[PDB]
């Protein structure tokens, strides 16, 4: 053996990009040690294939995804080497989520509550994709607990994790919060109860909070489940706590 | 039919127990409410049960885990309902963790870098979980890049979800941090990279910051792989990382 293969490496920008938006590959600390580089081969995960004359290529995605970019890089005797990245590309505009709210719609949710009061509404005043969101206005008399929640025919599989996005407000009178999943018998005679709890000091105030939540994989999967976010509730007050983009795979 | 069956509920506290902690669970919004609560029984999950003659009983587990308790309420007529909740039990004292560093050893992780220099040493300082972490010292000399990093057998199973205890200091001269997984041949003539790339803007200062990274279910699982964190340095500066409990489950 004699000829030595090139060093191939790229990064992008920027990190997170939207559907339409420019992305540019930068494979300049990709070198031929011994040589020169005569080829830079951009597979972009989407079908097309390109090459650049240069170590640097822009590049479109219209649909969102998560795409694998590899770059071979060849060098003047025709030895390669490739280098594979994983791209995210999320939609620009709208929101894909399982509820999106997009529609206008309630989405089946409604309120409940005990020593508190709720009301929601579908909201363009605040959403974390898209237009529109859930506005969930809870008036509290003192302790208490308030949900938002959907009943619950079967809406995820067992083993699934769920992501809610949840602006929780500052100076609200609570103590915790939680999403939850609550699979029963159709009888009502048997209930099982998973939630994510999160007390009210480590959460982040007037602003949105991820929060998961996997429903067990030895559920039965034929259950009725609801779904939704309960609020524990120390004090008078009324406090707005908005909720979009409730997301998972399949 | 007639007699009504009882609504079967219950509480917990703390939310987040540790081993041998006492537990107090709290039926206490349980109710027949046609008739009396004769039996609160109760399955704790982990092989035992037992009854309580009020709404609460306590309970401790030696043992972490996730365990499901189930309570049955019986009425006064023999009729029942029961509410299952499921309660996380974490190590008390030490670090169950794949990589958690109790050892004093450095598990096999070392430093490069470009335009940076680091080093490495286990620490009794700081830690996420136990009493022993990693203590991850950077000085840059400018624009550049350094990592903490293992090579690399097969680390984890193609599909795995791979969890970072980081603690960032404040007043860093870094633009970027990110855990990442570099699967890559034997003769690495094929790198695949994977990363879950912040912002320094995005990031917890002064405090730990939790980050997850997937090795996608697609890696060839015979594939030798190096994991690690990288930081993207901007100017000159010396900087302290901590990183502990690197876990992922099988
Ligand atoms: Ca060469
Ligand atoms: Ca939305
Ligand atoms: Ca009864
Ligand atoms: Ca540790």
């Amino acid at each position: 053996p004699e000829n030595q293969a090139p060093k191939a490496i790229f990064t992008f920008s920027p990190e997170d990009p939207v559907t339409d938006e420019n992305v540019v590959f930068n494979a300049s600390n990709s070198i031929d040690e011994d040589g020169t580089i005569a080829y830079y081969v951009w597979d972009f995960g989407d079908g097309y294939e390109g090459t650049s004359t240069t170590p640097t290529i822009t590049y479109k995605y219209k649909n969102p995804g998560t795409y694998k970019v590899k770059l071979i890089v060849t060098d003047n005797q025709g030895a390669s080497s490739s280098f594979t990245a994983t791209i995210k590309v999320t939609s620009a505009t709208g929101d894909n989520s399982k509820f999106n709210f997009e529609d206008g719609t309630l989405g089946g949710f409604t309120t409940s509550g005990t020593n508190a009061t709720g009301v929601v509404v579908n909201t363009t005043e605040k959403a974390f994709k898209g237009e529109r969101g859930l506005k969930w206005t809870v008036t509290s008399e003192g302790e208490g607990t308030a949900e938002l929640k959907l009943d619950g025919g079967t809406i995820v599989v067992p083993g699934t994790t769920m992501t809610f996005r949840i602006w929780i407000p500052s100076g609200a009178p609570i103590a915790a919060i939680q999403p939850y999943i609550m699979p029963h018998t159709p009888d009502w005679s048997e209930v099982l109860w998973n939630s994510t709890w999160k007390g009210y000091t480590m959460v982040k105030t007037d602003d949105w909070n991820e929060i998961t939540l996997t429903l067990p994989e030895d559920v039965d999967p034929t259950w009725p489940q609801q779904m939704g976010i309960q609020v524990q509730t120390i004090d008078e007050g009324e406090f707005t706590i908005y909720v979009d983009a409730i997301d998972w795979l399949e």
